[PDB]
DNA sequence: TAGGGAGTAATCCCCTTGGCGGTTAAAACGCGGGGGACAGCGCGTACGTGCGTTTAAGCGGTGCTAGAGCTTGCTACGACCAATTGAGCGGCCTCGGCACCGGGATTCTCCA
Protein backbone atom coordinates (compact mmCIF):
# COMPACT_ATOMS: atom_id res chain seq x y z
CA UNK A 1 0.00 0.00 0.00
CA UNK A 2 1.07 3.57 -0.68
CA UNK A 3 0.30 6.54 1.56
CA UNK A 4 -2.81 7.16 -0.56
CA UNK A 5 -4.64 4.02 0.56
CA UNK A 6 -7.89 3.24 2.43
CA UNK A 7 -5.95 1.83 5.40
CA UNK A 8 -2.40 1.12 6.53
CA UNK A 9 -2.47 -0.48 10.00
CA UNK A 10 -5.30 -2.87 10.83
CA UNK A 11 -6.04 -3.81 14.45
CA UNK A 12 -7.96 -6.93 15.35
CA UNK A 13 -8.93 -9.19 18.23
CA UNK A 14 -7.44 -12.67 18.51
CA UNK A 15 -11.12 -13.71 18.41
CA UNK A 16 -11.55 -12.41 14.83
CA UNK A 17 -8.34 -13.68 13.19
CA UNK A 18 -9.84 -17.07 14.10
CA UNK A 19 -13.47 -16.34 13.23
CA UNK A 20 -12.75 -14.40 10.01
CA UNK A 21 -9.76 -16.67 9.22
CA UNK A 22 -11.18 -17.49 5.77
CA UNK A 23 -11.02 -13.77 4.93
CA UNK A 24 -7.63 -13.19 6.56
CA UNK A 25 -5.84 -16.06 4.75
CA UNK A 26 -6.93 -14.48 1.43
CA UNK A 27 -4.62 -11.49 1.98
CA UNK A 28 -0.87 -10.87 2.13
CA UNK A 29 0.56 -8.98 5.11
CA UNK A 30 3.68 -6.80 5.00
CA UNK A 31 4.23 -7.02 8.78
CA UNK A 32 2.53 -8.61 11.78
CA UNK A 33 2.41 -7.74 15.49
CA UNK A 34 0.97 -9.97 18.23
CA UNK A 35 0.31 -8.21 21.53
CA UNK A 36 0.41 -10.44 24.62
CA UNK A 37 1.78 -13.30 22.54
CA UNK A 38 1.31 -15.49 25.61
CA UNK A 39 -2.08 -15.89 23.91
CA UNK A 40 -0.25 -17.86 21.19
CA UNK A 41 1.68 -19.96 23.74
CA UNK A 42 -0.36 -23.15 23.12
CA UNK A 43 0.27 -24.97 19.83
CA UNK A 44 -3.09 -26.77 20.09
CA UNK A 45 -4.90 -23.41 20.13
CA UNK A 46 -6.79 -22.42 16.99
CA UNK A 47 -5.32 -18.91 17.23
CA UNK A 48 -1.88 -20.49 16.98
CA UNK A 49 -3.00 -22.82 14.16
CA UNK A 50 -4.72 -19.92 12.35
CA UNK A 51 -2.05 -17.23 12.72
CA UNK A 52 0.64 -19.79 11.85
CA UNK A 53 -0.88 -20.12 8.37
CA UNK A 54 -1.23 -16.41 7.65
CA UNK A 55 0.77 -15.27 4.62
CA UNK A 56 3.10 -12.74 6.24
CA UNK A 57 6.63 -11.53 5.55
CA UNK A 58 7.68 -10.59 9.08
CA UNK A 59 6.20 -11.20 12.53
CA UNK A 60 6.71 -9.85 16.03
CA UNK A 61 5.59 -11.62 19.16
CA UNK A 62 5.28 -8.83 21.71
CA UNK A 63 5.19 -10.27 25.22
CA UNK A 64 6.33 -9.49 28.72
CA UNK A 65 6.18 -13.05 30.09
CA UNK A 66 7.57 -15.38 27.43
CA UNK A 67 8.51 -18.43 29.47
CA UNK A 68 5.11 -19.25 31.00
CA UNK A 69 4.51 -22.77 32.29
CA UNK A 70 6.58 -25.08 30.10
CA UNK A 71 9.32 -25.44 27.48
C1' DT B 1 5.59 -42.51 32.51
C1' DA B 2 3.25 -39.45 29.84
C1' DG B 3 -0.48 -37.93 27.10
C1' DG B 4 -4.67 -36.47 26.62
C1' DG B 5 -9.31 -36.62 28.75
C1' DA B 6 -12.34 -34.76 32.59
C1' DG B 7 -13.74 -30.70 35.22
C1' DT B 8 -14.73 -25.71 35.35
C1' DA B 9 -14.92 -20.88 34.78
C1' DA B 10 -13.63 -16.85 32.46
C1' DT B 11 -13.81 -14.69 27.72
C1' DC B 12 -16.30 -12.96 23.81
C1' DC B 13 -19.11 -13.45 19.38
C1' DC B 14 -23.78 -14.47 17.55
C1' DC B 15 -29.09 -14.14 17.65
C1' DT B 16 -33.21 -14.73 19.23
C1' DT B 17 -36.77 -12.63 22.28
C1' DG B 18 -38.91 -8.69 24.20
C1' DG B 19 -40.22 -3.69 24.84
C1' DC B 20 -41.26 1.33 22.96
C1' DG B 21 -43.50 4.24 19.94
C1' DG B 22 -46.49 5.64 16.14
C1' DT B 23 -49.51 5.47 13.27
C1' DT B 24 -52.24 3.82 10.06
C1' DA B 25 -54.55 0.66 8.02
C1' DA B 26 -57.52 -3.12 8.99
C1' DA B 27 -60.53 -4.95 12.36
C1' DA B 28 -64.71 -3.93 15.04
C1' DC B 29 -69.36 -1.98 15.38
C1' DG B 30 -74.19 -0.42 13.41
C1' DC B 31 -78.07 -0.99 10.64
C1' DG B 32 -80.95 -1.23 6.86
C1' DG B 33 -83.03 -4.54 3.68
C1' DG B 34 -82.87 -8.22 0.74
C1' DG B 35 -82.83 -12.33 -0.61
C1' DG B 36 -81.74 -16.66 0.48
C1' DA B 37 -82.57 -20.02 4.06
C1' DC B 38 -86.30 -22.96 5.19
C1' DA B 39 -90.56 -24.58 6.35
C1' DG B 40 -94.99 -26.23 4.37
C1' DC B 41 -97.49 -28.36 0.37
C1' DG B 42 -98.77 -31.28 -3.93
C1' DC B 43 -97.73 -34.99 -7.24
C1' DG B 44 -95.91 -38.35 -9.45
C1' DT B 45 -92.84 -41.23 -10.48
C1' DA B 46 -89.45 -43.98 -9.39
C1' DC B 47 -87.70 -47.57 -6.13
C1' DG B 48 -88.44 -51.14 -2.67
C1' DT B 49 -91.17 -55.58 -2.03
C1' DG B 50 -93.04 -59.93 -3.70
C1' DC B 51 -93.47 -64.12 -6.92
C1' DG B 52 -92.20 -67.25 -10.80
C1' DT B 53 -88.36 -68.20 -13.78
C1' DT B 54 -83.38 -69.22 -15.11
C1' DT B 55 -79.25 -69.11 -14.90
C1' DA B 56 -74.90 -69.85 -13.63
C1' DA B 57 -72.07 -69.62 -9.36
C1' DG B 58 -70.07 -72.91 -6.30
C1' DC B 59 -68.60 -77.67 -4.76
C1' DG B 60 -66.56 -82.35 -5.69
C1' DG B 61 -63.53 -84.66 -9.05
C1' DT B 62 -59.82 -85.74 -12.89
C1' DG B 63 -55.80 -84.70 -15.49
C1' DC B 64 -52.07 -82.06 -17.05
C1' DT B 65 -47.79 -79.00 -17.36
C1' DA B 66 -46.20 -74.70 -16.69
C1' DG B 67 -43.15 -72.22 -13.63
C1' DA B 68 -42.33 -70.97 -8.81
C1' DG B 69 -38.73 -72.15 -5.80
C1' DC B 70 -34.29 -74.14 -4.69
C1' DT B 71 -29.28 -75.81 -5.39
C1' DT B 72 -24.63 -75.12 -7.80
C1' DG B 73 -20.80 -72.78 -10.09
C1' DC B 74 -18.19 -68.67 -11.42
C1' DT B 75 -17.02 -64.43 -13.02
C1' DA B 76 -18.29 -60.04 -13.56
C1' DC B 77 -18.78 -55.81 -11.07
C1' DG B 78 -19.22 -52.63 -7.39
C1' DA B 79 -17.13 -51.86 -2.80
C1' DC B 80 -12.71 -50.06 -1.38
C1' DC B 81 -8.93 -46.77 -1.14
C1' DA B 82 -5.00 -43.88 -2.42
C1' DA B 83 -3.78 -40.00 -5.78
C1' DT B 84 -5.31 -36.17 -8.71
C1' DT B 85 -8.16 -31.99 -10.27
C1' DG B 86 -11.94 -29.46 -11.63
C1' DA B 87 -16.83 -28.97 -10.84
C1' DG B 88 -19.60 -26.50 -7.74
C1' DC B 89 -20.13 -23.85 -3.36
C1' DG B 90 -19.57 -19.30 -0.71
C1' DG B 91 -18.65 -14.46 -1.17
C1' DC B 92 -19.06 -10.06 -3.88
C1' DC B 93 -21.11 -7.12 -7.53
C1' DT B 94 -24.51 -4.50 -10.56
C1' DC B 95 -28.24 -3.55 -13.56
C1' DG B 96 -32.61 -4.62 -15.25
C1' DG B 97 -36.93 -6.83 -14.19
C1' DC B 98 -41.04 -5.66 -11.85
C1' DA B 99 -43.59 -3.34 -8.78
C1' DC B 100 -45.72 0.36 -7.30
C1' DC B 101 -47.73 4.82 -8.33
C1' DG B 102 -50.89 8.41 -10.89
C1' DG B 103 -53.82 9.69 -13.75
C1' DG B 104 -56.82 9.07 -18.20
C1' DA B 105 -59.75 5.23 -20.63
C1' DT B 106 -62.82 1.22 -20.86
C1' DT B 107 -65.77 -2.00 -18.52
C1' DC B 108 -69.67 -3.44 -15.52
C1' DT B 109 -73.00 -2.96 -12.72
C1' DC B 110 -77.99 -1.32 -11.33
C1' DC B 111 -81.58 1.28 -11.19
C1' DA B 112 -84.98 3.58 -14.03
Amino acid sequence: YKKDSPFHVMITSYQLVVSDVAYFQKMKWQYMILDEAQAIKSSQSSRWKCLLGFHCRNRLLLTGTPIQNNM
